[PDB]
């Protein structure tokens, strides 16, 4: 009919500020199908839980009926509005119609005393919820579905009864929107001004679940995991044995007589079908105690070869027939044993067992040397002496080993003869014996169900087996101990595969600007069993609105759904495990193009001409200092909890120690990045060496800023993606104070000081020299500097003297594309977004599992206090107390590693910049890019950004070679001259691009052989 | 740090609250006395499958009565205590009577399957009030037997939580609808067997159930608190009809009005409140708090310490202090300067120097101390310009040696993990 | 002593949970300890195998300036290196001299780092002293005479 | 890992917290740490 797409409850009737929400217990699920009545009949409309929406000028028609099972069976809730007065009636059976019946009626009585009406009525508990909101909207235009312009506020509660019925009382446009809702969850944006404005449904689409997961509506691009799923068990399978008889129980708690507890009898039950649900609903028994198992859920539970024991006891030691549990009569008749046990029934027999003369058929042991075993039996009777040496009675000191009981019936309570039978259970050691009525349902293979067997319950996939198990009884375990196989009493034995399926779901998005199509990766199955599951409707976190048009199966991430095999390759935006990348869809390879060079013997590229490039590098130097009041995260500010942290131990002196010593930490670490000068010098006011900008680098001393230009691009750059939530971490910058004992402490170097190095190192690095270790200025002009550093790459120095303006214009172009490469761009200062990015989700878990209940009553403390009791309610805080010691204690431990990571680039940022910076590193792709020539420091937000400035040769000529040039004895090598330039032995000129040089002697060198080398060379003139 | 001699250093030690001076409690206006006599005291209750509720609200309770009265025989309490119920103030409270043989009254709890809680009156699990049982073993029965009290015990299924089922129609188990006298059709009803020459276990109780739901509407149950005034902007203490807690209110800038009284955290903790007396105000967070630190010279220059308390205004500890509320705080003590500057809150116990020094200890915001703290510390100035004829080249030299200290082994431990 | 055989367990459970979250915190804890050693260690063994075994030519990785000598000496739990560095610490502002043009031709220094230019005197290398003869064999050959802004003269090699 | 595939433990596990979020939050972390670690390793050159 017409599937609408909202309707936005209030779930709770409390302000949230400028916030996300996730909710557990919401309602009607977006683009669910909504019937109508645009006619009107108001005949049978079912009330699962309802939402209405009325399309009447002015509203109306107005009338609610409810209830169930209609003409004079049940109540019914009916609501009329009376001129602007409601009537809410509760009693009423079958205008005119609440006034003909009202015969058992006791109800609550509530009067309230172009146009859209809209209504959501919800059965709670017991008590009805009403919410209601309208809409201005133009009524003739049919199906219109509000999207999202409506936030039905809480109208009205009150506690009746089910609802099963619901109609309407109209004044018979004429369309009226019924709708269902249905319980899954949802997320709701909070705003400014307590509005809504938006809200995503969760399990309509897996771009909605990591809407849901990740907290947002934009979400970048990447392979997100979110929330696992299950394959739901479709069959049963219950598999006891074959055999079915009455079972004798009514023949021993109804029997004749009991004999005594020395000479207890063992009875053995086999082979039979029990219920157990006598012994339930019997008060008839007196004591009822069982053990090993509750008993109440014993009726789906088969035993092997139980057992029962029969005596008599007087009531107090009633108590002494337990495991554990000393006694007198229990250290010498009947010994429990500590774990292996059944249960223990007694009950009263004061009508037939005891006289009021007396009845003295029924004696114990009470004398033996030392104690018994579990079910051990003694039944000798020779008289006792306590050193061995037997008696002969009337010798003194020798009594009797038996005595009697005395139960009269004018005693009391205590003084009852108390018949006992002891039910001891024997666990899996045979084919089940004993059963409840369960009927064997049939066995399917290959298949998604449960187990039922006979000792056992569970879920998986039955596959015949190859296997000889035979002689071994009936469960073949893991070293997990799990069982592997069974034996089915009706004989076979079968595997189950491990349960049917499971694996955490992927979720592949092109990142919320390109699309919202999503590709879901379920990662570790066969596709056999997903498309199946999906095609039943089996799958657990199944969305509504999903389809499933192709499949793709390859080498792992076994389902991916939504893409298409691309054979030509790609540069692999996204990835995936086994090769397999996606972009846009997804294709298996990046390895870049090919190239096929082989040497030739007579080859040589040597260029002529290069380039000068600039790259930027970023690296974290510091986390954030931060800080935990470790007596008001835990406990807050009541008084006893504290008491009991008093109790737990130095626990709280631990974290601010190692927390505290995080946070010097990152001071040393700052402190050995940039404080290696040992003089600041100023800046030279030039901004220009041998033609060249270094405008932009230096800070501005014109235009009042600290920072350069770079540096406010970079801070604007991080400053735009910080996760600036200022109420989560709560810092003093006038201040702003938090109410969860949670710091941050600032740097102890401010930012402008980290500028003022930035501006010390890079004004050193103009003027001064290289040279700063080691005397730390000797003036020099740039230009010679740039002449040294090409001196350290091998390069001559005529090519500093030749091409110093395209020098100095690759250099401006180069500063001026890192200028727009930093201005609009993702992923670039990436590492220190990651950064900010990773506390603030350390603390914001910590934060709300500052919120979660760990117990069994509440999260909020200062809240059970007054709820209960000061002395227990403490069980509860316990609980609450240990939970916050375990999420605390995580977290010193995570920031402890990520200090230790962020100390290992901080070292690779001293290391870094003392060699790049203050010299030419020699070694290769340390630094820059090529042969590096330069760099530069910037600073950054808890980072530092290098500026390398490499040179890069990229021409090419393809040369022929000339090792060795002999013409009489003697052979001649160029020994620097790289290469001695063969165009048919013309030159001799170095491997970085060109200029060829005269043959001459003083570029030569000598040796006194001519014939070892395959190089056949001639013809020198020096 | 257990010595006596103490190396120089930002210590940080216990940490600090300030102690609230007043309180402040805000219970709603009305006041009357309350329907509890005439329910524990009744003429009559009915029966199980018709029990009846009651609802209660406008009132001003005590429950002292029903605490010091061994008249009653069952009070069994889940969801509160019940003893501190006093101070604590719900909405629309309810009572359902009901009249139970004793054995059932076992049955009248969450969870606690039983027969009669499965067929007549069902307990939800978790959302409870009391449970209030006591014995008529006078009145409700005779020694010849009184009927007039019965109980349903067929049903399809299960009921809901406060499920009420009256309609009274002949059983079949497979729907199918009986006329009796036909064969395994019963009636749904049957009596309880309650004579006065019975003994213990059969017992006549009357139950009263009572129900509450909790801060869904302006509070209308209270126990006898009056409602002190209200005090802004000081540390204080929250009795609210449904909150207790520690902070200071201000005045806010909100609009609220349709949401009801109780305004929270994303960690769930309530930023602001609306009044029963008709107002809406913030708290932050509390007064204040924060680990103290200590800086010493270090023991042989001095005993003259500084102390540095970190995030706060100074204008709430040299309240706190000059009003002798702080937490920590030592019996020789006074302050004589006072040092607010961009973190670090109250520093106390130095003087600005303009000077800049080399930064002996470091406190956050650039600040350091010795010897009486100052701003900064960067090396001196150097102003060397590149003209273009200009070399610097030395004339001599000289050879240093530097020391390295690194750690190569941390020491071999064990931990007999059986003692 | 105190108390029973059954009844007193409920106690030592949680005498025993304690001391395994006390334990298993000190050995978390050790293991990271031993992870940071573990790394200053390697920082060790290669700042000896470089700064003992060898000339360290990289900048201000052993010492203080050029690098030119250590020794290993040990230490409780630790390593002490001696560092025997060269510092140059003289100052004299000469003027520059990059390109010494005559006839069509300049001639470079290519080693001997510049020029001195007491007027175009000498040929000195960037660590302190120590100027030659401005001669051929300290000097190298372009044929260019005119990109550069140096305008020098006066050679007599 | 917890609770197998019983539903009222898996409730308990809901009222105990954000847990399981945390270890496959963390556990993901190392698992594509593991990627930029090889990538970073093998794949420096520009041309195969």
């Amino acid at each position: 009919h017409t599937s609408s797409m909202r309707g936005v409850y209030y779930p709770d009737e409390i302000f949230r500020s400028d916030t996300l929400y996730l909710t557990q217990d919401l309602f009607l699920p977006f683009y669910s199908n909504v019937t109508g009545f645009h006619t009107g009949n108001p005949v049978i409309p079912f009330k699962d839980g309802i939402y209405f929406a009325a399309t009447e000028k002015s509203n109306v028609v107005r009338g609610w009926v409810f209830g169930s099972t209609m003409n004079n069976k049940s109540q019914s809730v009916i609501i009329i509005n009376n001129s602007t007065n409601v009537v809410i009636r509760a009693c009423n059976f079958e205008h005119t119609m609440i006034f003909d019946n009202a015969f058992n009626c006791t109800f609550e009585y509530i009067s309230d005393a172009k146009h859209l009406r809209e209504f959501v009525f919800k059965n709670k508990d017991g008590f009805l919820y009403v919410y209601k909101g309208y809409q201005p909207i133009d009524v003739v235009r049919d199906l219109p579905s509000g999207f999202n312009t409506l936030k039905p506020i809480f109208k009205l509660p009150l506690g009746i009864n089910i609802t099963n019925f619901r109609a309407i009382l109209t004044a018979f446009a004429a369309a009226y929107f019924v709708g269902y809702l249905k319980p899954t969850t949802f997320m709701l944006k909070y705003d400014e001004n307590g509005t809504i404005t938006d809200a995503v449904d969760c399990s309509q689409n897996p771009l909605a679940e990591l809407k849901c997961s990740v907290k947002s509506f934009e979400i970048d691009k990447g392979i997100y995991q979110t929330s696992n799923f299950r394959v739901v068990p479709s069959g049963d399978v219950v598999r006891f044995p074959n055999i079915t008889n009455l079972c004798p129980f009514g023949e021993v708690f109804n029997a004749t007589k009991f004999p005594s507890v020395y000479a207890w009898e063992r009875k053995k039950i086999s082979n039979c079908v029990a219920d157990y649900s006598v012994l339930y609903n019997s008060t008839f028994f007196s004591t009822f105690k069982c053990y090993g198992v509750s008993a109440t859920k014993l009726n789906d539970l088969c035993f092997s070869n139980v057992y029962a024991d029969s005596f008599v006891v007087k009531g107090d030691d009633v108590r002494q027939i337990a495991p554990g549990q000393t006694g007198v009569i229990a250290d010498y008749n009947y010994k429990l044993p500590d774990d292996f046990m059944g249960c223990v029934l007694a009950w009263n027999t004061r009508n037939i067992d005891a006289t009021s003369t007396g009845n003295y058929n029924y004696k114990y042991r009470y004398l033996r040397h030392g104690k018994l075993r579990p079910f051990e039996r003694d039944i000798s009777n020779v008289p006792f002496s306590p050193d061995g040496k037997p008696c002969t009675p009337p010798a003194l000191n020798c009594y009797w080993p038996l005595n009697d009981y005395g139960f009269y019936t004018t005693t009391g309570i205590g003084y009852q003869p108390y018949r006992v039978v002891v039910l001891s259970f024997e666990l899996l050691n045979a084919p089940a014996t004993v059963c409840g009525p369960k009927l064997s349902t049939d066995l399917i293979k290959n298949q998604c169900v449960n187990f039922n067997f006979n000792g056992l319950t569970g879920t998986g996939v039955l596959t015949p087996s190859s296997k000889r198990f035979q002689p071994f009884q009936q469960f073949g375990r893991d070293v997990s101990d799990f069982t592997d196989s069974v034996r089915d009493p009706k004989t076979s034995e079968i595997l189950d595969i491990s349960p049917c399926s499971f694996g955490g779901v992927s979720v592949i998005t092109p990142g919320t600007n390109a699309s919202s199509e999503v590709a879901v990766l379920y990662q570790d199955v066969n596709c056999t069993d997903v498309s199946t599951a999906i095609h039943a409707d089996q799958l657990t976190p199944a969305w509504r609105i999903y389809s499933t048009g192709n499949n793709v199966f390859q080498t792992q991430a076994g389902c991916l759904i939504g893409a298409e095999h691309v054979d030509t390759s790609y540069e692999c935006d996204i990835p995936i495990g086994a090769g397999i990348c996606a972009s846009y869809v997804a294709y298996t390879m990046s390895l870049g193009a090919d190239s096929s060079i082989a040497y030739s013997n007579n080859t040589i590229a040597i260029p002529t001409n290069f380039s000068i490039s600039i790259t930027t590098e970023v690296m974290p130097v510091s986390m954030a200092k931060t800080s935990v009041d470790c007596n008001m995260y835990i406990c807050g500010d009541s008084t006893e909890c504290a008491n009991l942290l008093l109790q737990y131990g130095s626990f709280c002196t631990q974290l601010n120690r190692a927390l505290s010593g995080i946070a010097a930490e990152q001071d040393r670490n700052t402190r050995e990045v940039f404080a290696q000068v040992k003089q600041m010098y100023k800046t030279p006011t030039l901004k220009y060496f041998g033609g060249f900008n270094f405008s932009q680098i230096l800070p501005d001393p014109l235009k009042p800023t600290k920072r350069s230009f770079i540096e406010d691009l970079l801070f604007n750059k991080v400053t735009l993606a910080d996760a600036g939530f200022m109420k989560q971490y709560g810092e003093c910058l006038i201040c702003a104070q938090k109410f969860n004992g949670l710091t941050v402490l600032p740097p102890l170097l401010t930012d402008d000081m980290i500028a003022a190095y930035t501006a010390a190192l890079v004004s050193g690095t103009a003027t001064a020299g290289w040279t700063f270790g080691a005397g730390a200025a000797l003036q020099i002009p740039f230009a010679m500097q740039m002449a040294y550093r090409f001196n350290g790459i091998g390069v001559t120095q005529n090519v500093l003297y030749e091409n110093q303006k395209q020098i100095a214009n690759q250099f401006n172009k180069a500063i001026s594309q890192i200028q727009e490469s930093l201005t609009t761009t993702s992923t670039a200062l990436g590492k220190l977004q990651d950064v900010v990015n990773q506390n603030a989700q350390a603390l914001n878990t910590l934060v709300k599992q500052l919120s979660s209940n760990f117990g069994a009553i509440s999260s909020v403390l200062n809240d059970i206090l007054s709820r209960l009791d000061k002395v227990e309610a403490e069980v509860q805080i316990d609980r609450l107390i240990t939970g916050r010691l375990q999420s605390l204690q995580t977290y010193v431990t995570q920031q402890l590693i990520r200090a230790a990571e962020i100390r290992a680039s901080a070292n690779l940022a001293a290391t870094k910049m003392s060699e790049c910076v203050l010299g030419q590193s020699k070694r290769v792709d340390f630094c820059g890019k090529g042969y590096h020539l330069m760099s530069f420091p910037q600073a950054a937000p808890h980072g530092v950004v290098f500026l390398h400035v490499t040179y890069v040769p990229s021409q090419e000529r393809n040369f022929t070679t000339a090792p060795a040039i002999c013409h009489e004895g003697k052979a001649y090598f160029p020994r620097e001259g790289v290469f001695v330039f063969n165009g048919t032995s013309w030159f001799i000129t170095q491997r970085n691009f060109f200029s060829p040089q005269i043959i001459t002697t003083d570029n030569t060198f000598v040796s006194g052989n001519c014939d070892v080398v395959i190089g056949i060379i001639n013809n020198t003139v020096y």
